[PDB]
């Protein structure tokens, strides 16, 4: 029907703004269903039972229609005054520029192109807003068999600023002329060409195109899925699985990445905004199907090149390097083509990652930063597979690949606390940079203890293999650190994370107010899930950094790898729907650019 | 921009009808383009210039909207006058059935939906011509710097009935007045679940779910194609290959219809209107893709079990018996799931075909029956399957699969003549209908020599076998009439069932006057491709039902089969459009319904 549309044409950030058309169907229908008899009961309690009820309704719609206009009020009052101070910006820049680059004019075009987005957004909520209440009296009246229903309309809603007033669209005009005669010389074309504002959240479809390829990769992924178990179980190998739990690792990631961009779209967690993605255009979530689906079929190829040997030339150790030469490639490709605006901004990201105390923190770059510290597993792997290649490969007799193992020489450490470090220096640079200690050293006081467990565990490892007396206490205060690395990061999860087991509970026990994934059960089940698989993690960390006897030394750290990503998985939703919540309390919906 | 949209919402039948947007800018732009500089040029020669082309292009759009005016009259008139006789029949069968049931009120309420289809095929006609009319008026305003553009405008576009008249809006409210009180009781929701209208033809999209079935379907059967490849090359064969013969066909036929309907969708050619579906709802190109790709799923499954042999217990030759009884169960579900509107359609339709002489010949039917004379080799291989498993299956030691064949008794003759005779019988009913003999009798002696011509090849293979000396005059006489039923058939297609080498060529060289199609190589190409499919299809058919030596006397019948389903494939796209192209001649879009 309607209220159906009312979600998916609404902007996620000013829900509570706009019309109850829900509640006030509930409403409607629970008082029919609650009307009693007449024929059985006399007139005038039912009547002025009708009375009662119909006092409330306009009670009601006058508490809707004042905040609607209130609301819109604000919001043309700020648009107005963005819109001022960006033209007398541009007029400043274009007399500085005449009386004396690139990187001003483009942010400047992006400024402009932010402000007509904010402007669309402001005119479809009035459109959808005026709808709703249209369609909410049209029932009500239809329902009860009033006339009074459109005289109060014409009366009050027809005459309010919400819809009465045109200055968003002569503010759209103006701007259409402004930026298309300043910024771009005339051609209104190019200009519009990048001014117009498709439907935006759930309401983009995908190329159809995109969700055809997504099946097709997907067929060939089960398939060769299968006959990978079938050619396992038919027809040592401990370099063959600690050289493709990399590759695993990166394509469950990328997979459940997907899923959580479609939980994001359905749930209404902008994550458009958030990651400052311009949101013309971005990634559904069968985009990041269909690249997980490839790398998965290109996995599944190499693997069971490796199983069987077709080739009798191509000695097997070149299977798993060409594919991680691939998605090397694939990654780093320099001409515009597959993916290229997304690679390179994920390229621009990890690169302002990975020199991580000079950029300032935004957000995407300390959600990938702190991403990557579930996949330690892909770069002790990855550390490990260069060991093997450059020191240990008998580069010969085409077994190489199946024939650097006491790495406590202090390297495996370091490629394990890799990420932590990241993290570390990003929070301080966050600190330097906001003035404010918490939470900004509280958290790198959570970072910082993954250290100290390493370092322990590593400590611990090389004093029992010596075998000297002091062990003990070593191993004691390793399991001192791990207690603590472990509840810390625990108690850290949920109520800074999340924002769950807020003061302000309520109905929603044990969770914060407002909570946006409908059923409130994934909550607790994903607070379980966290307290387990938050435990057991730090214990792999300290298994694949120890010397520990490789049988059941190892399997761990290979089951509890894609156990982990997991946990990682689950952890994005609320991550990114608290700060949606905390944006859905400014009532946000642009990222606001700043001119140069 | 437009000339798309026009593209996509135009109704195909009425094209000439529309506007000519195209052609009105191509005028414009040929026109600016020509127009020569007034700078190295004198005044009064570059402005008659100009005056002559506003002359002109005001004379096109007086033309332009008086050929508008007088279709829209015209079709208001008709659909005002079968309004009338359907709402006389109506009330007439009413008193009726109250004065004095349920095939007569279905069919009933088909009437008054497809009433309801043109009327808003009519107004979606009107809109779009004014939409069109509007924007190609505005652009030459644009482009000649005119203001007489829109005075001109209001003074006779926005005064013509073209668009000045609400009759069709009345009778629209009118019908559904009329149906939700009459033929339902009240309950104008029940009406309107069906009377509304869907967007049509082109403009309708997948569910997005059946694009990605499509593609998972798609990726499995390439994946199992190539393992069947790899596991034949590696891993007698002939009773392995005779009876998975049968289920390529029926692979390749069901992929090349989603093929032709994807061609029909674009093209414009109405296949809903001709096969007399509906045309709310009906399958579109994909969901055959998809319905193609699970059997195609099954066959390579039931294939690769008679290869390996997964389970011990279950002898080979239940594959092949298990794929086809399920294929039949897949088409005789009588649960209400899995295509069960469509395969009961299809049911209706094999019925009505398979006791021919009876039911009047519709279109479908005898597209059907005419499409049933490239799976005589479907047919022929079920029978030789029946044989085998009823009469030489060792039925023991799991082999019996891989080990009737001297079919001269007269059996696989007549299982090769029964689609013959169903059209043969057809085309004479269509006859003792019309009385007409041409084209119905002309029709029936093409098929007519399929018999003769199968009988003369197993009389020759026979008296070959025997050794008597008129083996020579049976081979001529064989040799002739398969000249004869090859040249017949070939100047039959081409001068009937597609209606090429017309009377009316012009410049379209050796086909009619107007083309769908929109590339003019696809017809000759095809024209080649026919002449070379339809010899050497007569004989595979005279050799599968020889005595040949069976080493290339069966590699040819399985080489030729897969290449006629082809031409039939081909065959079907001109077939459709020549048909269409008779519709599109009449300005017909809605299937005649007859009240009883």
């Amino acid at each position: 029907k309607f209220a159906e549309h009312l979600s998916a044409h609404i902007t996620p950030e000013w829900r509570k703004q706009y019309i109850q058309y829900e509640a006030f169907k509930d409403m409607l229908y629970s008082a029919q269903d609650q009307a009693p008899s007449v024929e059985v009961t006399d007139e005038d309690t039912v009547k002025r039972y009708f009375a009662k009820f119909e006092e409330k309704f306009f009670q009601t719609c006058e508490k809707e229609l004042a905040k609607i206009n209130t609301f819109y009020s604000e919001k043309l009052a700020e648009a107005q005054r963005r819109f001022a101070t960006l033209q007398n910006e541009l007029q400043s820049s274009l007399d500085a520029q005449k009386e004396s680059q690139h990187r001003n004019i483009k942010d400047l075009k992006l400024a402009f192109s932010e402000f007509y987005l904010s402007l669309i957004l402001l005119q479809n909520y009035q459109n959808l807003n005026f709808t709703g209440f249209r369609k909410i009296l049209k029932k009500h009246d239809k329902i009860l068999e009033t006339s009074r229903g459109a005289d109060w309309r014409v009366a009050h809603v027809e005459v309010a600023p919400f819809y009465t007033c045109k200055k968003i669209n002569q503010l759209i005009s103006e701007t259409e002329a402004v930026v298309t005669n300043e910024l771009e010389d005339g051609d209104r074309q190019k200009a519009m060409k990048r001014l117009r504002v498709p439907p935006l959240g759930a309401a983009q479809p995908a190329p159809a195109w995109t969700t055809f390829r997504v099946g097709l990769f997907c067929g060939i992924f089960i398939v060769l899925n299968i006959t990978l178990v079938l050619a396992a179980v038919f027809k040592s190998i401990w370099p063959l699985i600690r050289i493709y739990r990399g590759g695993f690792l990166l394509i469950e990631f990328l997979f459940l990445l997907g899923i959580n961009t479609y939980g994001w779209r359905q749930a209404g967690v902008n994550h458009v905004l958030i990651f400052e993605l311009n949101p013309r255009s971005n990634l559904s979530h069968q985009h990041l199907f269909e690249i997980a689906g490839f790398l998965g079929i290109l996995w599944c190829l190499s693997l069971l090149a490796c199983f069987f040997a077709p080739i009798s030339v191509i000695p097997t150790y070149v299977y798993p390097l060409a594919l991680y030469g691939f998605m090397v490639f694939f990654l780093i490709n320099p001409t515009k083509t597959f993916y290229y605006k997304s690679r390179f901004w994920l390229l621009k990201l990890l690169f302002r990652v990975f020199t991580a105390p000079f950029h300032k923190v935004g957000f995407a770059d300390f959600w990938l930063a702190d991403q990557l510290n579930s996949l330690s597993v892909i770069l002790m792997d990855l550390e490990y597979m260069i060991c093997f290649y450059s020191l240990e490969l008998k580069w010969d007799e085409s077994k190489g690949l199946l024939p650097c193992h006491k790495y406590t020489y202090g390297v495996r450490a370091i490629v394990q606390c890799i990420p932590a470090w990241l993290r570390f220096i990003q929070c301080l640079r966050r600190y330097r940079d906001t003035k404010r200690a918490f939470p900004h050293l509280v958290n790198a006081g959570k970072y910082s203890t993954t250290f100290f467990m390493v370092t322990f565990a590593a400590l611990y490892s090389t004093h029992k293999e010596r075998g000297h007396s002091d062990t003990m206490v070593f191993f004691y205060l390793w399991i001192v650190f791990y207690i603590i690395s472990s509840c810390y990061t625990l108690i850290w999860d949920l109520k800074m994370d999340w924002g769950l087991f807020d003061k302000n509970a309520g109905e929603n026990t044990f969770l914060r107010e407002e909570i946006v994934y409908p059923q409130k059960a994934y909550y607790y089940c994903a607070i379980i899930e966290d307290v387990i698989l938050r435990f057991a993690w730090t214990i792999q960390i300290s298994i694949t950094s120890t010397t520990l006897l490789p049988h059941s030394g190892d399997i761990i750290a290979t089951v509890f790898a894609p156990l982990e990503v997991f946990r990682r998985f689950v952890w994005n939703f609320f991550r990114l729907e608290n700060e949606h919540l905390n944006n859905c309390a400014e009532f946000r919906a642009v990222r606001d650019i700043s001119v140069a």
